[PDB]
C-alpha cells in the first residue's frame, strides 16, 4: 500500500490516505462549509441536497445529489468514486455501508467543551488538503477565536439570563447549557436560565406559562419548521402569545429569531460558525 500522507481523527478509526481527496462525498454541512472555506470546494463531488441551507446553495451545482441529510443514496455514492466520505450523526446508521465504499470519517463535537472539540475537528479534516489547508484553517481559526472571546467578553458584563427554544409545528421545546445549542451557552457565554432541562435532542415541550414562569431576559428561537421548508402557518401566533409578549426578553427587543436553516441544520464548521457569531451581535 502507498505511504501515508495525510491523516483524519475523528469519532472513527483514523483515517489514513496517500494523497490529498479529491473526490469527497460529505453528510456534514459544517464539514463542508469547512472544506470550501480553506479553498477546496472543488474536491466534493457528493453532497445531499434535499435540504441545503440558504448559505451553501451554491455548492449544489458544483456536487451531485447523493440523498436526504438522513437518507443517502448509495448507488449515487458509489458511481462518484470517492476517496473519502464524511458521514454525520444523522448517518451515523449507515457508516458501515459507507466504508464499504471508501474511508469514511465522523466528526463528533464534546457538549461540554463543545468549542476545543469543533476546533480539533475542524484542524483534522483540514489537514486533509495538506499544509495548505492546515494552514488556512489556523489562519481563519485565529479569527473565531477572537471573535468568541469578544462576544464572550460583553456577556461576562452581563447579568441577563438567555432561554433558548426550539419551535417546531407550534410546538415549544426548550434546550440547556449543554445541548445541540451548547456554542451559545459554553463557548460564547450567553447565560442560561435557572431551570434546568431534559438533555434531550429534541429539548424538553414548555408551556406559554412555563415560558413566563422561566422569565428570560433573552429568548434564542430556532424554528425547525422554516428550517426544513414546512408550512410555518402553525406556528403563527405562538411567539406573540401575551405570555411570551410580556417576558422582559420580548419587551426589551431580545426575541431573536437565530437563522433557521444554518442552526438546525449545520454548524461545526468555519463558515458556519463565523455566520452564527454574526446573528447573535443583535443578542448583545
Ligand atoms: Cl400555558
Amino acid at each position: 500500500s502507498a505511504p501515508t500522507e495525510v491523516t483524519i481523527k475523528s469519532s472513527l478509526d483514523e483515517v489514513k490516505l496517500s494523497k490529498v481527496p479529491e473526490k469527497i462525498v460529505t453528510f456534514d454541512l459544517g464539514a463542508a462549509d469547512t472544506i470550501r472555506a480553506l479553498g477546496f470546494a472543488k474536491n466534493i463531488v457528493g453532497m445531499p441536497t434535499k435540504t441545503v441551507p440558504t448559505y451553501l446553495k451554491d455548492l449544489v451545482g458544483t456536487v451531485k445529489n447523493v440523498g436526504s441529510m438522513k437518507e443517502p443514496d448509495l448507488e449515487a455514492i458509489a458511481a462518484l468514486e470517492p476517496d473519502l466520505i464524511i458521514a454525520s450523526p444523522r448517518t451515523q446508521k449507515f457508516v458501515d455501508k459507507f466504508k464499504e465504499i471508501a474511508p469514511t470519517v465522523l466528526f463528533q463535537a464534546s457538549k461540554d467543551d463543545y468549542w476545543t472539540s469543533t476546533k480539533a475537528n475542524i484542524e483534522s479534516l483540514a489537514s486533509a488538503f495538506g499544509e495548505t489547508g492546515t494552514q488556512k484553517a489556523k489562519e481563519e481559526l485565529a479569527k473565531l477565536d477572537e471573535s468568541i472571546q469578544e462576544v464572550a467578553t460583553k456577556n461576562e458584563s452581563s447579568d441577563k439570563k438567555a432561554l433558548a427554544i426550539l419551535l417546531n409545528e407550534g410546538k415549544m421545546a426548550a434546550f440547556g447549557a449543554k445541548s445541540r445549542f451548547s456554542f451559545l451557552y459554553q463557548t460564547l457565554k450567553f447565560k442560561p436560565t435557572d431551570t434546568k432541562f431534559e438533555d434531550s435532542r429534541h429539548g424538553q415541550e414548555v408551556s406559554f406559562e412555563s415560558v413566563k414562569e422561566i422569565n428570560p431576559d433573552i429568548l434564542f428561537v430556532i424554528n425547525r419548521t422554516l428550517a426544513i421548508g414546512g408550512d410555518n402557518s402553525s406556528n403563527d401566533g405562538v411567539l406573540e402569545n401575551a405570555l411570551i409578549a410580556e417576558t422582559p426578553a420580548a419587551k426589551n427587543g431580545k426575541i431573536i429569531q437565530l437563522t433557521p436553516d444554518l442552526w438546525y441544520l449545520s454548524g461545526g464548521g468555519l463558515e458556519s460558525t463565523k455566520l452564527m457569531i454574526e446573528d447573535i451581535q443583535k443578542a448583545l
